[PDB]
């Protein structure tokens, strides 16, 4: 098909469907919108969100939604169909803590000690589980990559900017993204992507 | 297979796994704990939430996860590939909105006035979205119900306890509501079910 992906100039939400077409190797318009843009684009969506991903002429939305399409009969996928729901259940769990974070806070003091206090208070124990589930596999599910550990690297990604040492307790779950970031499809979409702070 | 639910007394986010196997027609062991029995079984648990389901002695977690691994194959999830998408972006939209209320937070203005914002401001976007989406169809997505009109039917009945009035411009999602509470595997599980709150 024709696909195009419609986002802010960000990672974002929008990050793991990039992850995913750049992995396949599967050409795509990525369309990145302006402030300016945002009432005339919202317009035209089902729910007032993006990202939006256009496929031969019919709408996709949300955003895990659309990256578990893309991976559907792939190596991304999970083998087996409890492997799959493993794959589902962790996406989610980061997911879940990603949505407690107040991205539309106006006020920036209010919302910059939240973030603080949910880097602080509630992150080390996320992190603790996560290295737990992880052990000294090699990636989170199965015994290949999925794209849970691309999630995992992109949402650990975005943290780090605001908690530096997150993962100074969790040597492995470094790792973990050490071997996203150096698969080669993937390694050459970090080099060229436009660099934004989220 | 052998299956046990694990969740609190309420329908809350185990509900849609219970439509679920009402609808399969799938016997399963509907364990529901008391607040007091919960610190103790939460250590145990990977990431520390319920609901879980067990499936032959496996630990499953996540409740769309799970509720997606019990519909795939079946005439539950969607007809093609684009519209599963579909359907896990139907449920995801609802999710992320009945996610949005602040269900534990224990101050009451906090709470109380929160619940007021997105009862009366975003609320009535959302029912005009889906109104809209829905169109004059029959079902949320093709031409036979999914696991996305279950999950409508069990977020519509939680607002209306919060906000009754919710659906006053809306009789098609009254219909559809009504569609689904009809199917007779659902409608012999809503009368049988523990009457609770949420
Ligand atoms: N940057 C953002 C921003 S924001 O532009 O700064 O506002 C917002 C945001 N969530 C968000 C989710 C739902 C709503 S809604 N419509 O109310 O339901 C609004 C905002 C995220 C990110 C991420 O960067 C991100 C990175 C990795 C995983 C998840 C998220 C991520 O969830
Ligand atoms: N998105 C997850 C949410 C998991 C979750 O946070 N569940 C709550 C109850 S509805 C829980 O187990 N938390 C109680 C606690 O951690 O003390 C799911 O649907 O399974
Ligand atoms: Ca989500």
């Amino acid at each position: 098909p024709n696909y195009k992906l419609t986002y802010f100039n960000m990672r974002g939400r929008a990050e793991i469907i990039r992850y995913i077409f750049a992995y396949l190797d599967i050409q795509y318009e990525d369309h990145r919108i302006e402030q300016a843009d945002w009432p005339e684009i919202k317009s035209t969506l089902p729910f007032g969100k993006i990202p939006i991903l256009e496929v031969d002429g019919l709408t996709l939305h949300q955003s895990l939604a659309i990256a578990r399409y893309l991976t559907k009969n792939t190596d991304l996928a999970g083998n087996t169909e409890m492997e799959q729901c493993h794959v589902d259940a962790i996406v989610d769990t980061l997911d879940d803590f990603m949505s407690c974070f107040p991205w539309a806070e106006k006020k920036q003091d209010v919302k910059e000690q939240m973030f603080n206090e949910l880097l602080t208070y509630n992150a080390p124990h996320l992190m603790q589980d996560l290295d737990t589930y992880l052990g000294g596999r090699e990636w989170l599910i199965g015994m290949s990559v999925t794209w849970a550990d691309f999630y995992w690297e992109i949402c650990s990604t975005t943290l780090l900017v605001f908690k530096p040492d997150l993962l100074d307790n969790h040597p492995r779950l470094v790792t973990l993204r050490k071997k996203v970031q150096a698969i080669p499809a993937v390694a050459n979409w970090i080099k060229r992507r436009p660099q934004t702070k989220l």
